[PDB]
């Protein structure tokens, strides 16, 4: 029995979720050439409105954030209007939805933004080329200046302002999976020697400035944050990263966020540096609402939540394979297994 997945969950005084099931953020690369959400995307999200909360696909805050084709933005008026169609449709279906605010940092590619500079904490290139594209090899980033950083914080904040007009219920800040914010939090990517590098406090500074700037626009009850304390996605490991997160997590708790959400693909994986799984590490260092994710079945998620491992379950791939995931779980019906080939279709 997975009855607990259907518990009401009060995130805070502003938002109550009708169940504990989140749609995980899932990049689909289906926005139009102006990175405006399409009417097909409207229908796609609308049919998943039985989720307690949808986290949108990663949505770029400005042009030099783009690293994959046709990933939507939230920085132009047309993009805002396109997202308003999405959020209106989700709300009309009785759902709720947060936008996931993205900057890819060193994982951006200048093909998408007129040959401009890729930005990151340090001039540390990742290996390889953009997946599913022809020959877009990653480039050495420019190490951001403090002025670049001020502009990036400003643009995260402006993107958050824009979510009001776009009609989202809130923002998940994408601080995970090797992207810009996570790049400041890990030694592989952050080799800085200024006030944004070196020590846990300094390496956490960018993340906290972005969190605080966004709270100043939309409020703590509408702000969540995804983190990846375990390096796995465009990030080499470093044994010193754990103490960065040991500092960051209690600082985050002071902000009384809507949630922290783990970014991982299989949370059954143990990280030596974290003393175990990513979720168990965070749960041991953070005492507010936690969203688990990564290769959970409804059954294993339900058990984890019953065992106080985390509070809410995000479901990714099964929500692609099963638009009616929530109803099928509710009714104990067969679920289709995900395959990567399903990404070809937006259903
Ligand atoms: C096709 C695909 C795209 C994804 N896009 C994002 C993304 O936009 N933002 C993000 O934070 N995670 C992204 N993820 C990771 C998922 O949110 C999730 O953490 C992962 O799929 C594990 O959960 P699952 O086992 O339920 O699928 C993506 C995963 C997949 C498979
Ligand atoms: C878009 C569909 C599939 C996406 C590709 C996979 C992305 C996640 C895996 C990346 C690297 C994982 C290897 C983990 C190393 C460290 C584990 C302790
Ligand atoms: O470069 C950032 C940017 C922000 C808002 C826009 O409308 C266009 C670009
Ligand atoms: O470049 C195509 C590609 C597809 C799936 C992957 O997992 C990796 C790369
Ligand atoms: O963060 C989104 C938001 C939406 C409606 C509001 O009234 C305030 C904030
Ligand atoms: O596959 C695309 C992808 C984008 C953002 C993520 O965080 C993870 C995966
Ligand atoms: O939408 C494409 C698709 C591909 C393979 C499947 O098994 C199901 C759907």
């Amino acid at each position: 029995s997975v009855e607990n997945l259907f518990d009401t969950y009060k995130l805070n005084d502003t938002i109550t979720l009708k169940n504990r099931i989140l749609m995980a953020p899932l990049t689909r690369c289906m926005a139009d050439a102006n990175l405006v959400p399409t009417d097909d995307m409207v229908a796609y999200y609308a049919r998943r409105a039985e989720a307690g909360l949808i986290i949108s696909e990663a949505t770029i805050i400005r042009p030099d954030a783009q690293g994959y084709p046709n990933t939507p933005g939230i920085f132009t008026q047309a993009q805002i209007a396109g997202w308003r169609k999405v959020t209106d449709a989700v709300h009309a279906n009785g759902g709720k939805i947060f936008v996931q605010l993205w900057h890819t940092g060193r994982v951006a590619h200048p093909h998408f933004f007129g040959g401009g500079d890729v930005l990151a904490p340090s001039a540390q290139k990742i290996e390889g080329s953009v997946p599913r594209m022809r020959e877009l090899t990653y480039v050495t980033p420019k190490a951001v200046t403090v002025e670049d950083i001020q502009g990036l914080v400003r643009d995260y904040a402006k993107a958050a302002e824009n979510v009001i007009e776009a009609g989202f219920d809130g923002v998940e800040i994408h601080g995970a999976n090797g992207y810009l914010i996570d790049q400041f939090l890990h030694h592989d990517s952050n080799r800085r020697t200024d006030e944004y590098g070196g020590t846990p406090v300094n390496m956490s500074r960018f993340a906290l400035e972005v969190v605080d700037a966004i709270i100043a626009r939309i409020g703590h009850d509408r702000t969540g944050l995804r983190i990846s304390p375990g390096a796995y996605f465009n990030m080499a490991s470093d044994s010193r990263d754990r103490v960065v997160f040991d500092y960051l997590l209690p600082e985050l708790e002071k902000r009384d966020l809507a949630f922290v959400h783990i970014g991982i693909f299989d949370d059954s994986i143990e990280f030596d540096y974290l003393g175990g799984t990513a979720s168990s590490y965070v749960r041991a260092h953070y005492g507010k609402t936690l969203v688990g994710v990564g290769s959970y079945s409804a059954e294993t998620a339900s058990k984890a939540i019953a065992e106080d491992k985390f509070d809410l379950i995000a479901i990714g791939r099964p929500f692609i394979a099963n638009p009616d995931y929530v109803a099928k779980v509710r009714n104990s019906e067969e679920l289709v297994a995900y395959s990567d080939e399903m990404l070809a279709s937006l259903i």
